[PDB]
């Protein structure tokens, strides 16, 4: 509707065809958050932690890839999420790192709505955010596995 979303995955392209995000996949929704570690003691392997990248599609071209990667673990090296105001200016950006794919879900309904679509989850070990006022750009970013700003 009043939002397109992107998603640039490092081998496994989508099917969109905006000249901008050719061949990346259209994301129907998506989520994740970093937080406080509480869950685990302080000996344990296992300070703070992020979830994985939860993200919705129709299922697309990316869809037996995103399986294949799922079943082998293969490692993603980048992935690039974008959102922008269907003014095309992107105004949000999350740019993640050396991801697995952790979960892949289809689904379908004989309805209209729902039709066939897919949740995913990818894990990310960093994640960069750079958000563009309306401008100028705030950056932000973290490696959770070095625990360093980036």
């Amino acid at each position: 509707m009043a939002y397109d979303i992107f998603l640039k995955i490092d081998g496994i392209d989508g099917e969109s065809m905006d000249d901008k995000h050719k061949n990346e996949i259209e994301v129907l929704s998506w989520r994740w958050n970093i937080h406080q570690e509480s869950t685990m003691h302080a000996g344990s392997g296992l300070k703070v932690s992020v979830t994985n990248l939860d993200f919705d599609h129709y299922i697309d071209r990316a869809s037996p890839n995103l399986f294949k990667y799922c079943a082998s673990g293969k490692h993603i090296p980048q992935a690039i999420l974008v959102m922008r105001k269907a003014n095309p200016l992107e105004y949000l950006k999350y740019t993640f790192t050396d991801l697995i794919v952790a979960v892949v879900s289809p689904s379908g309904s004989h309805d209209g709505e729902i039709a066939s679509r897919e949740t995913v989850e990818l894990s990310f070990s960093t994640v960069k955010q750079e958000y563009v006022v309306q401008g100028g750009t705030i950056t932000a970013g973290y490696d959770f596995k070095a625990n360093k700003e980036i």
